[PDB]
C-alpha cells in the first residue's frame, strides 16, 4: 500500500 499522509487532509482542505 502507498503511505498516504495528505489524503484525508487534501480532500477536507
Amino acid at each position: 500500500f502507498v503511505p498516504w499522509f495528505s489524503k484525508f487532509l487534501g480532500r477536507i482542505l
